């Protein structure tokens, strides 16, 4: 079971005069906020939305700041974790929600950890797909940390505004077809990007459609990204100095609320090994692991994600 | 406590191609659907929305078909009880709501009774402000019943398309200032409206502001009615025979779900005596009565409306 955009309830919350956030809503019961990653949409949760609502939950699948129908200001400062988390709290206030279960993937996963860290009174429970929780080191710089591991090469390529924007916007159909693939079907070399010139360097001009996605699904991402482009989505990566300084202010405090860390076996960037020793800083931490699952966790193994999320929600969040 | 439109969560549900239903959403818990009357808005529930949300309820204040941000087709048939009720069922389906407590006023009150009558499985509990539930007599004609009562003379004036629209749209500021008044402040005589050839005859050109409303509140209704006018709202009255024929299909069946009948002492059109013997057709009917309260119930006595609704929701709807 998937989602048809015309058959969904579309909600709009003005968090700031310049910032309006779009979301889809399905089901009744406890509020469950779904936060997608880069370069995604609310549509990335298409298989989770009817499954979680059927399970007995009020699903609020977000269109993150800079994505789809949500506002996309050009400023880099507008995409730091501090302002992004603040808006999500304002989103809960304007909807009359005291608490909500926050589930995130990729960049959304990073947001949900900081939402649980800085606002535990507004987050009932926290779940993250692929993205682990690493407390910021005050004696270590955020720039040299990305330079240390060769897999985060594309991150430095994403820093300069306009450089990644022109490549990703060049051909939207080619962009999502090359990105949304299973690990065995993938051709993207994340280890070396800056030297290669771009991300779709080894990718063909007309790539084949992956087994996880259809032509209709790919074209929805194409139409959504025509509204604002890639500037807003890429700006999430351009706040390494601001995010590090804000995270160092928490230092000592822990995420005491019920947590769930879901690792993807085939994610070569957000490797399952990165999630090690997370229970030292998170006492009520639960785990989930998906075999043959790449980076696009929701699209790759929807049945496995639905099973783990529902089981954890009914036992630890309810 | 009231509602500010810019700070509200705006939801949109496309129930039919050409028909999109707008609503404001606040709070968590059981779904509470609020249905306004003629010539109103979701804003008529401005005092109820924060009160019910604070009480522990998920408030869904509707912009009824033909009002404000909701779709307004010009077809008369599009505003009969049958198609209006079916669209509200589809509204619950697309939002993933199996049940919702329906609270209505005026035409919204007539809609909620028919939602409880034909779709009791989707109506958790039913409440109505001023509007009683009278079963349709298959031997009695709809035009004969309205003509027999001198108070329903204005309904005959509302029949011919364009006639009542031209008067109500002539001066929107005058329209809402003349209509939204407490019974003692009323400048409109609902008797002999056809004889006078208009509703605003005894009413002055520049009417004074009522004690219930401010200038800011009046201007909101003006701006909302600039979008589609009065054709859609007036079409709710132009389906007498269609509503009678559909109601006759229920014949003999009782509303077995929990129900609330709230009467307004000073409503001279929907008089408290019209609600007599309602318990014969509704076995589990609870009552409410507001003294010194005119037709604009929510506006006139907000504190009393909130006290009665919350008390009943906590004991019968939950
Ligand atoms: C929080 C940092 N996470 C990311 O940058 N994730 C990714 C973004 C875009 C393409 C990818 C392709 C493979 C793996 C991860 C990818
Ligand atoms: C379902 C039938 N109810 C109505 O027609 N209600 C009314 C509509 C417009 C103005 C009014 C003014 C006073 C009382 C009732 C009024």
């Amino acid at each position: 079971t998937s989602c048809n955009p015309s058959d969904m309830s579309h909600g709009y919350v003005t968090v700031k005069p310049r910032v309006r956030l779009h979301f889809v809503e399905l089901g009744s019961g406890p509020a469950v906020c779904l936060c997608h990653g880069f370069p995604e949409s609310w549509y990335s949760w298409r298989y989770q939305i009817p499954a979680l609502a059927q399970a007995g939950y009020r699903v609020l699948a977000m269109d993150m700041k800079g994505y789809g129908e949500s506002s996309a200001p050009p400023e880099i400062e507008e995409y730091c974790m501090e302002v992004l988390c603040k808006e999500m709290v304002t989103f809960l206030d304007k909807l009359g929600l005291s608490q909500a279960v926050f589930i995130g993937h990729d960049w959304g996963g990073m947001l949900v950890w900081y939402m649980a860290l800085f606002y535990p009174e507004r987050v009932r429970a926290v779940a993250s797909l692929n993205t682990p929780f690493i407390p910021a080191n005050p004696n270590m710089s955020p720039l040299e940390s990305i330079k240390a591991n060769p897999v985060f090469d594309y991150q430095l390529y994403f820093q300069e505004p306009g450089v990644a924007e022109a490549e990703l916007e060049q051909n939207l159909s080619r962009t999502f077809k090359s990105l949304f693939r299973a690990s065995d079907e993938s051709v993207l070399s994340m280890h070396k990007v800056c030297e290669a010139g771009g991300l779709f360097v080894n990718s063909p001009e007309e790539p084949s459609l992956s087994r996880m996605v259809t032509e209709e699904e790919i074209q929805f991402y194409v139409q959504q990204f025509k509204k604002s482009g890639f500037r807003g989505p890429l700006n999430w990566y351009r706040n390494m100095e601001r995010n590090w300084k804000w995270a160092c202010k928490s230092l000592g405090r822990k995420i005491l609320i019920p947590a769930l860390m879901v690792t993807a076996e085939k994610d070569f960037v957000l490797v399952p090994q990165m999630s090690q020793h997370m229970e030292d800083w998170i006492p009520h931490l639960k785990r989930g692991h998906i075999e043959d699952c790449g980076h696009w966790t929701q699209m790759d193994k929807p049945t496995e994600v639905n099973q783990i999320l529902i089981k954890w929600l009914d036992s630890d969040a309810r």
